[PDB]
């Protein structure tokens, strides 16, 4: 697909059995959901910084698709004002900029 | 060109005779600049929200050039973590996301 940015780029994912909607954040360096019962190990990871940290959890080669594109990734899971693909996952799927 | 984002998408943009540095920010609806003394008049615009809001310069139809393209375009001007390329400006230069 070619998405114009016209409106917010917000996209369906499909992760842990479950839809949910994200948006495709190039000013993001990582992949940041909100509340998600991922199972296995994981390690402590901070996000954010300023005005302080928030402390996520960091789950690896986790399968997920984006636009039934399935790719494999480190998703950080914890609080976020909503769900945020960053640019970790979008090189998985091959997702440039173009103009 | 097409801008693969295996690095955060910083790009060189001409504004008010100055070159500078912005992030390519498709998660931003809109362009903010840090400080530039652009003439004419200008409409106060709240931005952010978070914790509160800050109130940045509003300046329509600006000559703005990103990556050497020359487009025309509203910039946010004042304080921001640093010069950000919104949507509104994306598509006037014809950026799209591909996969």
């Amino acid at each position: 697909p070619q998405i114009t940015l016209w409106q917010r780029p917000v996209v369906t994912i499909k992760i842990g059995g479950q839809l949910k909607e994200a948006l495709l954040n190039t000013g993001a360096d990582d992949t940041v959901l909100e509340e998600v019962n991922l199972p296995g190990r994981w390690k402590p990871k901070l996000i954010g910084g300023i005005g302080g940290f928030v402390k996520v959890r960091q789950y690896d080669q986790v399968p997920i698709e984006i636009c039934g594109h399935k790719v494999i990734g480190t998703v950080l899971v914890g609080p976020t004002p909503a769900n945020v693909i960053g640019r970790n996952l979008m090189t998985q799927i091959g997702c440039t900029l173009n103009f």
